């Protein structure tokens, strides 16, 4: 079954700063919802803790080496178990964070990336995806506006 990563990236492919997103892009949360709704979502336990509630309309699969602590979601102990728990679906969405993106990138056939023109530091970064391995198949640049303080570009890449 097909695996896709979806992530919002600032400069340095930064995706996280102290457990939360260091910038803000409201337009990205329509894009994330659009591209994950009615698909299983795999996430690491830290990303699960940052969302506080199951993503509605999606099967939420949480990677953790410890037993689960919430029966509204599906708990798994390995990458392959996480994939198996998704069942036979057209597309599995891996929604972070850094540790989980790193493990799933070699398994993924598609990346949904938002590039945010935000100069910010963070400890967590999206994995360095090989340009030689990935073909951009969709790109749309958006200037800042009254809801988004940064310009941003929605991208979809497909694995070669
Ligand atoms: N901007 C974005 O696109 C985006 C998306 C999501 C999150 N983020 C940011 O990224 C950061 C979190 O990423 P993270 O790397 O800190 O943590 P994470 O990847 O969300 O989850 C890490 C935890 O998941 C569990 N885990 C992951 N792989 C596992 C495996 N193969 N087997 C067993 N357990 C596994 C472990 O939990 P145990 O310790 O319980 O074993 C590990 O400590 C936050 O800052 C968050 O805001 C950004
Ligand atoms: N690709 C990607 N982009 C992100 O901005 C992102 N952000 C988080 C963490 N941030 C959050 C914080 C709150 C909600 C939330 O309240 N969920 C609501 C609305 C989400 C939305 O606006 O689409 C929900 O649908 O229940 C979602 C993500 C995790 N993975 C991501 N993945």
């Amino acid at each position: 079954h097909m695996i896709s990563l979806i992530a919002a990236l600032a400069v340095d492919r930064v995706i996280g700063m102290e457990n939360a997103m260091p910038w803000n892009l409201p337009a990205d949360l329509a894009w994330f919802k659009r591209n994950t709704l009615n698909k299983p979502v795999i996430m690491g336990r830290h990303t699960w803790e940052s969302i506080g509630r199951p993503l509605p309309g999606r099967k939420n699969i949480i990677l953790s080496s410890q037993p689960g602590t919430d029966d509204r979601v599906t708990w798994v102990k390995s990458v392959d178990e996480a994939i198996a728990a998704c069942g036979d679906v057209p597309e599995i969405m891996v929604i972070g964070g850094g540790r989980v993106y790193e493990q799933f990138l070699p398994k993924a056939q598609k990346l949904y990336l938002t590039h945010i023109d935000a100069e910010v530091e963070g400890d967590t970064h999206f994995p360095d995806y090989e340009p030689d391995d990935w073909e951009s198949v969709f790109s749309e640049f958006h200037d800042a506006d009254a809801q988004n303080s940064h310009s941003y570009c929605f991208e979809i890449l497909e694995r070669r």
